[PDB]
């Protein structure tokens, strides 16, 4: 149960709103996935993202800006040598905590 | 650090928004605190609240409804034999998880 975590967090931060429901964007051809966008990301740190495709770690790249609507986009073309990812591949996206280097899964395409 | 907790929670619930910044309401006289309201409370369970005044446990009472704007109010008159609380007293409000009976501090007046 995550109830204890939520209230512990609430007491500490008082207010928080996030939405990491992955919005996958298709490129060209349409069978290719080229981006993922999170509606409302955390903004307390300069988070970065690592991408893994079919078991292969593509590494980290500089983050795009958190936009006015609070969303943040990850462009896979920047990680995959300029190409989108065939939707038959598995894709894992990890957010990275700059303070520790810890990696946390935030999106998974299967 | 609560970064690990937030992303762990994010991966599990995907989206969450809460605001437990206490909005203390004054009654009559104005030096008396009669309520506390939370702008955006959790709604996944039938949470209840326990109130403690100057070290004295006043117990639990049925919760008021979570309103359309997502807020929830705790009326201390319902807990303190019909009276508000002199603002010189310390007040602690705990939310209770119906699944475990666990008590988590959500508001403290000092």
């Amino acid at each position: 149960s995550d109830t204890a975590l939520i209230f512990t967090l609430a007491w500490n931060v008082k207010q928080l709103a996030f939405d990491y429901t992955p919005n996958w964007g298709r490129g060209r051809p349409s069978s290719f996935i080229d981006t993922v966008t999170f509606p409302t990301v955390l903004t307390d740190k300069a988070y970065t993202y690592r991408v893994v495709v079919s078991g292969k770690d593509l590494g980290v790249r500089p983050s795009y800006a958190v936009e006015s609507d609070g969303s943040q986009k990850i462009n896979f073309l920047e990680y995959n040598s300029g190409y989108g990812i065939a939707d038959t591949n598995t894709i894992q996206v990890y957010v990275i905590d700059p303070d520790t280097g810890n990696n946390f899964i935030v999106a998974q395409w299967n």
